Formats: structure tokens, sequence, C-alpha cells
């Protein structure tokens, strides 16, 4: 009786194993555009991904992963509310069953199709596993996606999908450039917040893009084909694999544009 995402098993049951789940700064949240703070102090988003080298892509039973080779400082994220040098480890999404939810931010209560996470974690600390125990280990950067022409950047991690459609299977995933998933602008709202997946520690400098990308109806279906379970197990499609906005409770958004 593992966590997930079903009746039995989802967001709503996730406290009984993780206390934090009910935690002071916990993930995601609603964006309130109205309530959101300019802070003209925050700089620009520096995004270095022309040396990235991707590794893999798996399943892992609750989405997929893009892993990148973090041994050395050659995908970082600095500058905007950070301090420091953030590696990027790995990329995933939470999309839905249909294209009106799928995003676990939401903005004015609007959900998107599906969210994209580009995780990073602070060098300082040596590995991400010693990251993720501090309050500035990690920095996620969210990228909406909505439903309507081709990202052609995405079509190579679409293609691959059907050769990791149960969970544990994975696939060699070499020379993709994260680049091609990014928007035009990068302004952004900041917040301190969580994993949004168990262990749900409180580690995360929270990076959400303002502008969304837009993908194709036939590139989300291919999401919608993947498979919660292993193997030979009975089928139950990896969908709606998004955790609900949580209380915002003391904490402020912070807008780099106004
Ligand atoms: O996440
Ligand atoms: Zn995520």
């Amino acid at each position: 009786h593992h966590w997930g995402y079903g009746k039995h098993n989802g967001p709503e049951h996730w406290h009984k194993d993780f206390p934090i789940a009910k935690g002071e700064r916990q993930s995601p949240v609603d964006i309130d555009t109205h309530t959101a703070k300019y802070d003209p102090s925050l700089k620009p988003l520096s995004v270095s991904y022309d040396q990235a080298t991707s590794l893999r892509i798996l399943n892992n039973g609750h989405a997929f992963n893009v892993e990148f080779d973090d041994s050395q400082d050659k995908a970082v994220l600095k500058g905007g509310p950070l301090d420091g040098t953030y590696r990027l480890i790995q990329f995933h999404f939470h999309w839905g069953s249909l294209d009106g939810q799928g995003s676990e931010h939401t903005v004015d209560k609007k959900k998107y199709a599906a969210e994209l996470h580009l995780v990073h974690w602070n060098t300082k600390y040596g590995d991400f596993g010693k990251a993720v125990q501090q309050p500035d280990g990690l920095a996620v950067l969210g990228i909406f996606l909505k439903v309507g022409s081709a990202k052609p950047g995405l079509q190579k991690v679409v293609d691959v999908l059907d050769s990791i459609k149960t969970k544990g299977k994975s696939a060699d995933f070499t020379n993709f450039d994260p680049r091609g998933l990014l928007p035009e602008s990068l302004d952004y709202w900041t917040y301190p917040g969580s994993l949004t997946t168990p262990p749900l520690l409180e580690c995360v400098t929270w990076i959400v893009l303002k502008e969304p990308i837009s993908v194709s109806s036939e590139q989300v279906l291919k999401f919608r084909k993947l498979n919660f379970n292993g193997e030979g197990e009975p089928e139950e499609l990896m969908v709606d694999n998004w955790r609900p906005a949580q209380p915002l409770k003391n904490r402020q958004i912070k807008a780099s544009f106004k």
C-alpha cells in the first residue's frame, strides 16, 4: 500500500506516512496575481543549459524523469531569488486525464493542461541527497503547458514514451537540449515551498514562469498512454499525477514583473 494518486492512496492520504504533508511550507499553491508583490530587488534568472548532458529517461511509477549528468557545473540555474549555483538533475511533468486539469500550481485558480518541473540542487551541499535536507537545497523551475500548437522541442520526448510505458522501465536518452522547452520570457513568481511528492520535504525555492508553453493535443495524448503499473500487472493509465493546491499560510509570493 504505497503512496500514489488513486482513491485509496492519493494526496489526501499522504499525511499518514509523511506528516509534513500538513506543514507550513507545502506546495503547490494557487498564485493570486493581485496579491503577489512585485519585488524590484529580484534579479533576472540566469539559465545556462548550453552544456547540458541528458543520460536517460525513466518511468518511476509516478511520472517520467529525464536525468542529466550533474557531476559538474554543466546545466545550471543562477540569479533570480537564488544565492549560489544550482545544477540541473532531472525534469518531469504532471498532467491530467483531460485538458482542463493537470497543473499543480494554479494562477488565479486557473489549471493548465500540464506542468513541467526542472529540478536543480544547490552545489554547496555536495549532492542531491544532502540538498533535500536544507531549506535552500533545491530550486524548481515550473512551466505551464497549454494545448494549442505543437512544441517541436518536446517531440523527441514524446517519441520515446512507448519504450518506457510501465513502471521501472528506462531508456538511453542522450543529446536532448532542454532549451527547447523554455518560453520566450523568463518573468516569474517565486515563493518558498516543498517537493510535491513524498517525502514532501520543505527544501524548495519555487520559480514559476508567467508565460506558458504550448503543446499539441496529440503530444499530451501520448503522456496519457503511460502506465502507473509495472509490466504484466493490471493496466492503470498514468493520468492526474498532480497534487492539489495547499494553504499558503504565512508566505508571500513575489513577482519579478509588474
Ligand atoms: O514535483
Ligand atoms: Zn513535479
